[PDB]
């Protein structure tokens, strides 16, 4: 029936959440810097085709906080973003997941953002891939909006599909 799926994008400050939203709007990192708006938008929506069917993904950029409200938790799919160049970024995703999403039926996708940069060891007891396995998530999906042309919309197809068939 419904073809608009809500996705909460979660991660530490400057882990690249805003970049993910802008990428859904077809803007790479270069154009994101050229753009100047009166106010930054923490929501973004765009068309996402799944199996030839027109769907829409509504992204909600959740700014970093030690605590999330039920308003920031309810969604069709959660996108946990960490920065491959920030060794402290994944711990936040893992903590938020266990605290708010582990005991729910909301599908979760982990995104390794800024994949264009050089990977560093994450300061967490578990590796990102092991964490996904333990909690029955897909593998961490590499992502970058730092491209010559429009960023790849692969993660958005994935997020939308996961939301469709929870
Ligand atoms: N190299 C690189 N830098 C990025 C990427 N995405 C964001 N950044 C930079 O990382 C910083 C934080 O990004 P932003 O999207 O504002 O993070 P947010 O605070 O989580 O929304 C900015 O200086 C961005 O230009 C990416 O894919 N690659």
């Amino acid at each position: 029936q419904r073809n608009v799926f809500r996705c909460n994008v979660i991660g530490v400050k400057n882990c690249g959440k805003s970049g993910v939203l802008q990428a859904l709007l077809g803007r790479n990192l270069m154009r994101q810097k050229k753009i100047r708006e009166d106010h930054k938008s923490y929501y973004a929506i765009n068309t996402v085709y799944v199996y030839g069917q027109e769907k829409y993904l509504l992204l909600h950029d959740i700014s970093e906080s030690e605590f999330l409200t039920e308003a920031e938790i309810i969604c069709d799919v959660v996108c946990l973003v960490y920065d491959v160049s920030n060794p402290k970024s994944f711990e936040y995703c893992a903590r938020i997941f266990k605290q708010h999403f582990m005991d729910s039926r909301i599908p979760c996708l982990i995104v390794a953002a800024k994949s264009d940069l050089h990977e560093v060891k994450q300061e967490y007891s578990i590796s990102p891939t092991d964490f996904c396995r333990k909690h029955k998530m897909p593998p961490p999906q590499a992502f970058t909006c730092n491209t010559a042309d429009a960023p790849s919309k692969d993660i958005f197809v994935k997020l939308t599909t996961m939301a469709m068939y929870p």
